[PDB]
């Protein structure tokens, strides 16, 4: 077997390493994606993904927006195959200091919590809209409950600060 999560914890298995060659190995159905939610797909994360499918994620917004509203903090939304089989999830995470940051964000993973087959997902508005890893995570945790779930993470640092999370 080729990708290995780092560490396992419940059904949840953290992973390290490019997105690309996760989605690829990984072979996931639900590629979860942190947005920042007017939806311009920008950053780590999803200029990563909207790259890997051709820019579809990204033509599919546009037209989202024509008859839909705006994503809410706190609110995720499905795309249902922006490729074949592969299905992309824009979470949208509060920023860092609104308001019941805590809620707001756990409804993002219980949003998450819901949909069908593998998951792949970076952790809610960790990065550029400036939360706590702790907290994310921590929300995280206590949130998908009992299903099995794919979390990754690109830094060492940030590996790292997961594993002294479990070790304290
Ligand atoms: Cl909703």
């Amino acid at each position: 077997d080729l990708i290995l999560p780092f560490y396992k914890a419940g059904k949840v298995s953290f992973y390290q390493g490019d997105l690309d060659v996760l989605i690829n190995f990984l072979e996931p159905d639900v590629l979860v994606n942190a947005a920042n939610g007017d939806l311009r797909h920008v950053g780590g994360v999803a200029r990563a993904i909207d790259v890997f499918t051709g820019g579809k994620l990204t033509k599919r917004s546009k037209e989202y927006l024509k008859s839909s509203k705006a994503i809410a903090p706190g609110n995720a939304v499905l795309f249902e195959n922006v490729l074949e089989h592969l299905s992309v999830l824009n979470a949208v995470g509060p920023r860092n200091g609104d308001s019941r940051v805590e809620g707001k964000l756990c409804n993002v993973y219980k949003a998450i919590a819901k949909c069908d087959g593998k998951i792949l997902t970076p952790l809610i508005s960790v990065g550029i809209f400036k939360v706590k890893l702790e907290v994310s995570l921590q929300c995280l945790l206590k949130t998908v409950t009992d299903r099995d779930l794919n979390v990754f993470v690109y830094t060492d640092q940030e590996r790292v600060t997961i594993e002294n999370f479990f070790n304290g």
